[PDB]
């Protein structure tokens, strides 16, 4: 683990992340995708071998020794808010026991079901707090990664308002 466990945010394409390993914002098809996906694929194309799995699930797979964790948010244009906040809740839970099982002290993740699959919507607490439920019981340091400079200061205003 991490000696003192933390959550930091950084406005910056995660294909450059300074972290042990990667959250991929996944398709359950295992394609290249659009967003962090697509910029996933340029970076580790590898690790897109059988990397297809069902919504509300993670599998990882390694590009070389660097592990992808391929998690599959809902597309809340197909799922009911309900349904969706179920799975956007799961896929994390799966994102958290894959960072404990690698046994890593540092992971950067992308905010799921943000961006296409949003369904048209503002979900930045929601898929924030589903992140903070998941990995609050692990001990690896987090770095949340953003494009957006309003999101870049609500996500740090949530990181230190529970500090
Ligand atoms: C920046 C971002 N803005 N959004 C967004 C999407 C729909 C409505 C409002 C906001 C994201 O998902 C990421
Ligand atoms: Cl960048
Ligand atoms: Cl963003």
């Amino acid at each position: 683990g991490a000696m003192a466990p933390s959550y930091r945010v950084k406005r910056m394409d995660i294909a450059k992340n300074d972290e042990e390993c990667v959250v991929n914002a996944a398709n359950p098809r295992g394609l290249p995708g659009d967003g962090v996906c697509k910029a996933v694929y340029k970076k580790w194309p590898e690790s897109f071998k059988n990397s297809a799995t069902p919504v509300g699930t993670a599998k990882t797979v390694m590009c070389g020794t660097y592990p992808v964790i391929h998690a599959v948010g809902p597309n809340f244009s197909n799922y009911t808010e309900s349904e969706g906040d179920r799975e956007l809740a799961a896929a994390y839970r799966e994102v958290a026991k894959e960072v404990t099982r690698l046994g890593v002290n540092s992971v950067a993740i992308p905010l799921l079901s943000t961006g296409v699959y949003s369904g048209g919507k503002d979900r930045l607490t929601q898929s924030l707090n589903h992140l903070f439920t998941a990995m609050d019981s692990t001990d690896a340091d987090v770095v949340i990664y953003c494009r957006d400079k309003e999101w870049e200061k609500k996500i740090s205003e949530a990181i230190q308002m529970r500090t």
